[PDB]
């Protein structure tokens, strides 16, 4: 069955989906990518895989030689499994200097609880069943 | 208490927090560990990144303390223990160390600031926190 826990849950998952999924640091991949895919329904996976397949690959092409910090400015909520997470992301050299200017995104996003995982190591880390049934991340233009 | 999948899995990630050393996450790391810990706790937490011996200053860039859980036992009425190790690396420079963190806690709501109720909406708290090395007998 799934389940409602309110606003201030919501929000709590939604940004640990948005940390998780939209930063790259090499040293936390690992963390990064398997958290983000356990708490991503079947689809969603497989979207998220892409970024990190084939010969654009991210933890390829960036390799540790780069970060990508993220930055939650803002998280609305409809009620009914539906949001809205405002965010920047800058991509960062071997360094730590700033390559390019900060990206303002848009994540538009499903959402439902599932239940307690039946997996020790994936129950650990989610432990309501929190699931992304849809999202996409797109630029937030800015008009005028 | 929320039970216990859910007291294992704030349990879970404040060893994580607290244990982690790596210089690039620290202001989240610190940050977090500070907003799980009663008042008492935070100011035993912060004694390990003050003075000349501070984890910070000594660690710095040139090493990150990684840490794995182990188990973790509730033994009801707010106590846990969770058995982890700990080990120090390169960018695996020294053996493992065993611990057992022996811990107190309770949850006390919502909190009143917004970027901490974004990161702790039960208000999960540690009301009592030491980490021992587990001694290997045998
Ligand atoms: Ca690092």
């Amino acid at each position: 069955h799934e389940t409602s826990y309110g606003e201030v849950v919501d929000r709590y998952w939604l940004n640990q989906y948005v940390l998780n999924r939209e930063n790259y640091d090499y040293d936390t991949i690992q963390l990064n990518y398997d958290t983000t895919a356990l708490l991503s329904a079947a689809s969603v996976q497989q979207e998220y895989y892409k970024i990190y397949d084939g010969e654009n690959a991210r933890d390829k092409v960036l390799s540790n030689k780069a970060r990508i910090t993220v930055k939650v400015r803002s998280i609305q909520l409809n009620g009914l499994g539906q949001a809205t997470v405002r965010f920047t992301t800058q991509q960062l050299d071997s360094s730590g200097a700033t390559t390019g200017p900060k990206q303002h995104q848009i994540a538009t996003i499903g959402y439902t609880y599932v239940g307690a995982p039946m997996k020790s190591s994936d129950r650990l880390l989610n432990p309501l069943g929190f699931q992304i049934t849809s999202y996409r991340s797109d630029p937030e233009i800015l008009l005028n």
